[PDB]
Order: structure tokens, then sequence, then C-alpha cells
């Protein structure tokens, strides 16, 4: 009765035909998706480069390669993920049989951001397809050519009543989130996350939200500064900072603080050489507006740049900038940076570092560079965060056996690997008690049965 | 800065002391809880009988015995549930180690209804305790003596900053749900469910909602009417109908429809004899208001009572009533009955039965009495519901290896057994990449590394 509603009702109607629930069907659409991505493979990278200055290597590894292997893993495991699970039954309920069926939710909404525009559409989508749902996809219009390449790939591969792509901004998102989807999957900002979560509450819709925060990295008195410098910079300088799990700021112990900076800068040259603006290993800011935002942050923290700093408006360039003498109350530590600026703060005792992170909202990721075991055991035991890495950054996302998701302000729910499948699955317990052997052990009248009932639970 | 807020902040502060995260601590509070329930064992049944007319046998089996064994299972499995899980890592990320830590959310809210007032406080609470949280409990004030017995048991056993009981109605619930709890667990009505879900969205709080609906039971042309009569009546007539998973109405095939009724009535006498009002095996309605509600339903469906019907206001008695010639549009089929009235409807083709259930919201449970395998395979394959039973009712809740929870309008999330523990757990992925063997296989510059990166995912 309206354009977006028209497509929503058609997707729901196709699901109710129930072709989606058949495993043969799902295995085949996974195949078509793998083939379609490979067919558009250079049609994914032209758009990633024009929208995000994303070079072919990292673009492939973060958006195309990761999903192609995810499709493969899902096709290999589809029969295990979907198979009904038999469940041990208690002896006092004998002969009852116990099962858990893995059934889809129905029609599913996927909202994806701008920074990994392809990855965050298709990793959940693989889950939804594998789980037997229909899907309506909302990709970011901040990366417009990526968005249309996704629409072209989806329209060419699938019928709209099975998977469809709605392009647009907040207006279209508002129409979608107020529709009665059977599941909503969202990656993006805490603020839009709140908009989605409140909109889903009205129709009692379950959701997975993956938002952000400020990911700490504790560089400890016992650290291996050399490797940490490289490891941290990979995490921070891939996609030019725009990564919900990128290190947002460093909590570096007093003693090692100056070492790090040289190590950083030196191993930053090992990454993009002198004059990074000419490197074909380093990305760009998504947009003029995000640009004028991160430049203003550099212009306000200009007293404290210690390595990097300049920027060209015409190609949305900002170089790997490192800050120093930063404090809890400065403007750079008020918001999530989501850019190539790395503020560095000093700490004396580990208790203060932990306390500093505790006072703040729970981050999506947390990183500790330390060789001390008692130190790691307490950073891990007392700080709650989404996920993270001891002596590494980012690369915990690369293992699809580890769920990826936030906690508290950083998010709820999780995906990657099987978890993508589980996010879009309802686990339906059912039992089966044959009628040949009937009894009466728990039925009425109770008269003198009390003893036997107490014995059921003792 | 206000009474309920005062207790909330104290619970949060105690959690931040971090005694709760220690497994030795959790095992001991589980022990104290088991001992405390056994100490109040007759103090649980006096209140269940005065509030719900619940006789000692069923009261024990549905509220006390089920939780005591749940405490035992949690104490036996606590080390397995809590232990950090090691995760196979991919070869191309070698030597990285991969783990999932099971950590608590923090401070937790549990809201419990009137109909199983003790069970639905303590089965989730066991989860919360086992997961390492603090807890604030909101029990129904419709069963007031049960509520206070719970407060007395909790206050005597634990300090309020660890687990506390707030008594009251919707006002106190409103104050609680708008506080920034780390998790909200709710059992109750769809309408109050919506109130809770929307209140949780404002603070980005994850929730488990367990609401209701109208649980179907398909009695099929191939059924074993005799045993089904008993099995259905156990499910329906325990707790005098007031059970979110009780059969709310029967879809009985045309041919067998009259058989059932006699079978029902006859095996209803096998349960509570002639004159049920004198049976000490049959419960009562929680309240005058719920009473005047279910009596009005009988007074409006008075043309169609075929077995049962009368009611005493002074002991809130309503007898096992069976209806006949009921239709989709009658007033009894508009709302969830939650009482001892069983409307019975006829169907011709199985497709109509499935369609009738499909058109309605997804029920918390679904029951099919049939000996035909193709029939069961499609009832199970095409109808989405919370959980349920083939050739039985209710008893799928009794197996703590099967998750218990709704889907769609009936609920989101699940508990019982380990699932109770998981509901209150954050699974935190972390990796550990040693610095002794450093490399450079995925770091920049990319120059001629493309081939190797493609190989990572192929």
């Amino acid at each position: 009765m309206n354009i977006i509603e028209q497509k929503f009702y058609d997707s729901k109607a196709f699901f109710n035909t129930q072709q989606t629930k058949d495993i043969s069907f799902r295995k085949e659409q996974l195949k078509k998706l793998s083939k379609a991505i490979k067919s558009y493979e250079s049609d994914i990278l032209e758009a990633l480069y024009t929208d995000l200055g994303k070079n072919k290597v990292e673009a492939y590894a973060t958006e195309i390669g990761i999903t192609l292997k995810s499709i493969k893993i899902a096709r290999k495991e589809l029969k295990n993920w979907t198979k009904t699970k038999n469940v041990d039954t208690p002896l006092y309920l004998f002969p009852t049989k116990s099962y858990i069926k893995k059934e889809p939710y129905g029609t599913v909404l996927i909202i994806a951001p701008f920074n990994y525009p392809f990855q965050l559409v298709f990793e959940p989508l693989i889950g939804a397809i594998a789980a037997g749902n229909t899907a309506i996809i909302k990709p970011s219009e901040l990366t417009p050519n990526v968005a249309r390449v996704i629409k072209r790939l989806i329209n060419e591969t699938f019928d709209a009543n099975y998977i469809e792509v709605i392009e647009g901004g907040i207006e279209e998102t508002q129409t979608l989130i107020h529709l009665p989807f059977d599941y909503v999957f969202f990656t993006g900002s805490e603020n839009v996350g709140k908009i989605v979560y409140q909109a889903a509450s009205e129709n009692l819709v379950p959701v997975t939200l993956e938002m952000g925060g400020k990911s700490p990295v504790i560089v400890d008195e016992t650290a291996n500064i050399k490797v940490a410098s490289e490891r941290i910079c990979f995490g921070k300088f891939t996609n030019a900072g725009q990564t919900s799990v990128a290190p947002d700021y460093i909590l570096v112990h007093e003693s090692v603080k100056d070492d790090l900076i040289t190590a950083l800068s030196k191993t930053l040259r090992e990454f993009y050489g002198q004059n990074i603006q000419q490197s074909p290993d380093y990305g760009r800011i998504v947009n003029l507006k995000h640009y004028h935002r991160l430049t203003s942050l550099l212009n306000s923290a200009q007293m404290n740049i210690v390595f990097g700093g300049h920027s060209d408006e015409d190609e949305r360039y900002i170089e790997p900038t490192l800050l120093d003498h930063v404090t809890s109350d400065s403007a750079i530590m008020q918001e999530e940076i989501f850019g190539p600026i790395l503020p560095i703060l000093t700490y004396q005792s580990l208790d203060e570092a932990i306390a500093f992170i505790h006072q703040r909202p729970k981050p999506l990721s947390l990183y500790l560079f330390s060789e001390d075991e008692n130190a790691t055991q307490r950073v891990i035991n007392e700080l709650s965060f989404g996920g993270g890495a001891i002596n590494d950054t980012l690369m915990h996302l690369a293992n699809p056996k580890l769920p990826f998701g936030g906690v508290g302000a950083s998010g709820m729910g999780r995906y990657h690997g099987k978890y993508s499948f589980d996010t879009f699955t309802h686990e339906k317990s059912y039992i089966f008690k044959s009628t040949r052997l009937e009894s009466g052990v728990h039925l009425p009248p109770y008269k003198g049965k009390f003893k036997y009932i107490k014995a059921f639970f003792k």
C-alpha cells in the first residue's frame, strides 16, 4: 500500500510459500551468491575505491575474501547447522523423545553502515540465507556506488521477494524499522541504534545491535613495544581508522610512553613510507562531512600533534596522526574518533588504567599489550568488553569460530560463522511421548503419590 | 536518591567489588539458596495454597522440586558452564590462541508473574547467580503472601546488595524498568511485555521476554483419543488453566470430535471425580478480578457448555468446563483464556488447521495428538511456535535440556538448565598472539602480497 511496504509484504508472502525452509533451496542460493560476488569481484572494488579510497588488497581481504570463505563454511556446515538436534531425556520421563528444531524467523531486515559497506551486508545475509529466511537489505547511502553495486548483484542473482535491496537514508530506514519484521540486524551508530531498538520494541521484534564506543589499548610496562607498534597500527590504520574495533586511544604506562611513539612512527614508515599521501596501502575518509569533522578535531588538538597532521580536502586525505599529552576531559576523548587520529594517554598504576576504562561505557573491543600474566588475567577478568586481543588488535574478528558482538552500550547479540546462522534461527524444543506405553505416574488423583513426586526431583 | 534507586545503586556497587565473579562465591550462594528453600519448604506451600488454592503435590512439583533439582544441576555443572572455552584457531593465523570467556552482565532485573510465583522467580535467579550477577527481583503482588515469603527467604539468606526483593505493582515495576540494569528478564503479559521492552530500549538493555498467546492442540483423525484425553487435561487442568503453555483451545478433526468430549469428561472424572469442587487435586483462580473475568466468559458462552460450568465466588472456584460449537469469531477465541475453560473447535482438512494457527500470532506452545508421521512432519515443519509436544502437553518444560522460550508475539529469549545460565552470560571472545614469533604476512606495504591474501580465504 506503499513502496517499501509493498516489497515487505511480498517478501513475507514468499517466505510463507515455504520454499525457503528447504535445505536444498538454501544450499543453492548460497552457491549463487558465491558465484555472483566472484562475478562482481572487480565491481565490488571499483566502488570501494571510489567511495572509501580502499585499495584492492585490503578491500579484497576485508569485504570480498572474508565473505567468500564464509559462504564456503556455511555450505559445508549447512547440514550440521540445520539438522534437528536430539536431546538426552531424563529417565523419569521415559519413553519421551526430546528434540530441538532449527527454524527460521521469517522475513528479516539487515541494516549496514558505510565503513565496511559490503562485508556488513553479506556476513549477516549469509546467516539469514543459511537459516532459511527472506531478507530486505538497507545499505548505507554514504557509499552510494557500493550500495548500487549491491543492488545490482542482488537483483541479478535473486528475486526481490526473496532478497531485496532498498537504497536510501534515514527516511527509508524509518519506514523499514517500523514494519513488523521477524528480526532486525543493525550495525552502526549508538544513536541510530537507539532509534532502531525503540522502533523494534513496538512490534516486539528481536534485534542484534552492533554499535561502537572507544576501544582501549593498554600498553603495559612489560610490553614488546616493537611488535605492538606494528600490530596496533594495523588495527588503527586499516580503513583509515573507520573501524568500530580499531584502537580508539592508547593507555600507555608512564615509563614506556616515549618509546612507543618513536616505535610507532618508525613502524608507521615501515607501513606507508615517507609521504603517506602517495601510499597505495592507505585508505581515505568516506566523505567531506566526516572529513570536516576529523580535521576540526585535529585543529582543536593542534597543540598536541607529535607525528602527522596534514590533510587534502580534494581526496579526503588525513594522515596517520599521533597525539600526546591527552587527558580524560579533552574534546578528542569525548566522542568516538572513527578516523586516523590516535590520542595517547599516560597511566601510572594498572588499577588506574582499569578504572579509566571501567568509568567509561563498555567498549566493543579491548586490547592489551603485555607480557605479564597476572596483568592480563585481571584486565581480562575485571573489564567487560565485546571482545578483544591480548598482544594483537582487530584479528580476533578474523576467526569465525569466535562470536563477534558487543555488550552494554557497544551492542547486543553476535554473529560471524555459525553465530550468524544462530542469530537468524529460532531453536524450537519439541518432545514426542508415544501413546503405546501409557502410565499415570504424575497424573491425578494425588492421594498417596507425594512421595513419588518428591522423588522425581531428588 | 530514591528508595528503589538506592537499592539499585547498592546492587551495582556490590557487583563492582567483583566478589560475584568468583566461582567459589557462586557455588556457595547456590548452596545457601537450596538450603533456604528447603528451610522454607512448608513456608512456600502455605502461601501457594492461600494465594492459588494450589495443593501440596502440584505446588511442590511445579515450584519447589523443579527448582531444587535445578540448583543441584547448576552446582554440578558450574565449573563446566563457567570455564573459559578454548577455540580452534585457523592455520593462517598461527600461533594465535582463541578463547571465549563466560562473564556476567552485572546487575540484573527479574520480574515474575502471579501464576507460578515461586518457580518464575527462582529458575531465572539460578541462572543469574550461576552467571555471576547481582539481582533485583520483582515478584507479583497478586500473590502477596508468596511475595513476602520470597522476600523473607531472600533477606534472611542474602544481603540486599547481592539479591533483593522489591514488592509492589506497576508503579514499582515502572521505576525498575527505567533504571539502567544490565539485563531484564520478564515473564507475564504481552501488554506489560511491551511496556518492559520499550522501557529497556531507552537504556539499550538486552531482555528476555516470555509472554503468552493461545496455545493450539491439534487432535488428528488418527489420534489415540483415550490417552490424549488424559494428557490434554493434565496440561489444561493443572493450576486451573493459568499456564502460558496450557492448551488454550482444541482443533479436533470433524470425525473424532464427539469421541473426545466423552473421553475428556470420563478421564476428567478419573482425575477429580464427581464433584470437583471437593477435590484436593485441583487449584483455584488467583483473584476475584480474574474470577469475575472467567465467569463472564462462561456467562457469554453459556449456550455452548457441554461439560462443567458452575463456580463459587467465595473460594474462587471454576470447574473444568468444556465448550463446543465454538468459532473463530466468538469472544472466547479473541483473548488468551488463562483459566479452566477449554473451547473445542472442529476442522476438516489438516491444511485448515495449520492455516487457522498460522493466521494467529505465534503461540508459546503447540501440541499435536496424532499417530500419522507425515501429519506430524508438516505440523512441525510449517508452524512456528515457542516449543511443544507431539502426543503430550506441558511436559516439554520438564526437560531442562530443552530451552524454554517463545518466538514472535509469544516471547524472545529462553532459559531452563544451562540456558538460564546463558541468558545472563556475556560470551567474550579474546585471542592471544604471542610476540616471540612475529611476522608480516598481512601487514603493509602490500606491493606484491595480493596473491597471498587471496590465498588466506581460498
